[PDB]
């Protein structure tokens, strides 16, 4: 309820289409964060949210001569270091594939080349929950191996209820429905 009650209070207060756009964005990010926490709790994985690639590299290889490499400033949601391979983790909560595809191709281009230079075996993994049906889909062959079953009990209804009050409130608003 704490996170829930804060959004409710903002919705209760909000008068304008523009500020409502911010509430909607914050709710979608809170829903992302909720899935991430549950995923990591149901896999005994340490929950992190956004960790710079430099800090990943130094964590898995403290002795790297980091100043030699040009490390892109990307902040994947999480990672798993199996002592053999680095699985970069990104959480998605979407009904469709497209957000996954954008982040998959972005991380392929920006992460994997410097991880190959440094010589660290890495795989881009993206885990996505459908927020209507609760079904999980996984991109990343090796991730599917270590975790062939993910037993989470997801419940996104509260997020839907908050965003529904908002959309019902500003249902006749060009400035809001535009900032979709």
């Amino acid at each position: 309820d704490p996170m829930y009650e804060q959004f409710l209070q903002r919705i209760q207060a909000v008068r304008t289409a523009t500020v409502a756009k911010d509430i909607s964005a914050d709710i979608l990010e809170a829903r992302h964060d909720y899935f991430g926490r549950e995923l990591c709790r149901a896999l005994d994985i340490e929950y992190r949210n956004n960790v710079l690639l430099d800090e990943i590299i130094l964590d898995v290889y403290p002795g790297v001569n980091l100043m030699e490499y040009n490390v892109p400033h990307v902040t994947p949601d999480n990672y798993i270091w199996t002592g053999d391979m680095l699985l970069i983790l990104d959480y998605k909560v979407s009904v469709g594939h497209d957000s996954t595809e954008v982040t998959y191709k972005k991380y392929t281009t920006l992460i994997l080349p410097v991880m190959q230079e440094i010589g660290i075996n890495t795989e881009i993994c993206i885990i996505r929950a459908n927020p209507v049906t609760n079904q999980i889909s996984i991109v990343g062959e090796q991730f599917k191996r270590l975790f062939p079953t993910i037993p989470v009990e997801l419940n996104f209804a509260r997020f839907f209820e908050l965003r529904k009050m908002l959309l019902d409130k500003f249902a006749d608003d060009e400035e809001f429905l535009m900032m979709i």
